[PDB]
């Protein structure tokens, strides 16, 4: 079962999942046992929290049960987080608004600007129309490529000069979208690094402006993070939270990498649905994120 996912995930399963049953193989359930399986979480980017409560749980119910040999600590863990992951298990539904509005937030990266794109063709596939504002206004390069993209996939990009208001973008893009009958509109935003109190101040009035077209506007707001780049994706994840309010959260690039573990992070830090992970350069390997194959896949053994 699960043979693509389980290839997607080939480095992450060395250290997690069916990586944890070399590690307990012969050994007995002791303290040391317990400090060697958290050195293993946190090198696979778990997170000190956390592995903090996924150990504290394992140590009492192994306890609590009398288990003698290691091996049964697999099956313990393998509910653990997979509950862990079920909790924020709940696919996106774009349906029946005027538009759908997404606002998409996040640092600067290949994964958000992909992210757009393959959402984009997804949405054109079930049927709905798109359309794409160029929010992150002081960027030139990013925003001609989303317009270059647009163009090559014939679908319209609100966009104005260089050093725009971000804010009015989107509004304008907004009101272009319901004048056209667009399904969904996706709004890109700023995502720079230097200065937090700026982009948190222009994302709260991105939002603010907004609701004078539409009071549910934004539907959805959604992080794009990379699980390639460890604990920076929950940093990420909790600046974005706190300023915006994150009702969504795509996570991408968990092929290839050792540290597909912090998808463990965010669920338990945030409690916000992923929505989306990606695990290939396809359109189609955007997957909507199913918890329960993402757990078998992880934990088991057979291909």
């Amino acid at each position: 079962g699960f043979a693509r996912l389980k290839r997607s995930l080939l480095k992450t399963k060395e250290n997690l999942g069916s990586g944890f049953i070399s590690l307990f193989r012969g050994k007995k359930i002791d303290d040391d046992l317990f400090e060697e399986l958290e050195e293993q979480l946190l090198i696979a980017d778990v997170g000190v929290e956390t592995t903090r409560k996924i150990i504290t749980n394992l140590t009492e119910g192994a306890s609590r049960k009398q288990l003698r040999d290691a091996e049964a600590l697999y099956g313990l863990l393998k509910e653990e987080m997979g509950e862990i992951l079920a909790k924020v298990d709940e696919p996106l539904n774009v349906e029946g608004k005027a538009p759908f509005v997404i606002l998409m937030v996040g640092v600067n990266g290949v994964g958000k600007t992909t992210t757009i794109g393959k959402l984009a063709r997804q949405f054109e596939q079930q049927g709905k129309s798109v359309m794409l504002a160029a929010g992150d206004t002081f960027r030139a390069a990013a925003v001609e490529q989303l317009q270059v993209w647009g163009q090559r996939n014939n679908i319209p990009v609100i966009a104005q000069h260089t050093g725009a208001d971000s804010a009015s973008v989107i509004f304008d893009a907004i009101q272009a979208a319901k004048a056209r009958n667009i399904d969904v509109l996706i709004a890109d935003t700023a995502g720079r690094l230097q200065n937090k109190s700026h982009l948190m101040e222009e994302l709260k009035k991105i939002v603010r402006v907004m609701k004078k077209l539409d009071v549910e506007a934004p539907h959805e707001v959604m992080l794009t993070i990379d699980a390639s780049t460890g604990q920076n994706a929950v940093s990420q994840a909790k600046l974005f939270h706190e300023a915006v309010g994150l009702t969504g959260i795509t996570l991408t690039k968990l092929d290839g990498t050792a540290k597909g573990g912090v998808i463990f992070s965010v669920a338990d830090q945030f409690g916000i649905p992923i929505r989306y992970i990606g695990v290939g350069e396809r359109i189609e390997d955007l997957r909507p994120f199913k918890a329960d194959d993402f757990i078998e896949a992880l934990f088991a053994r057979e291909d």
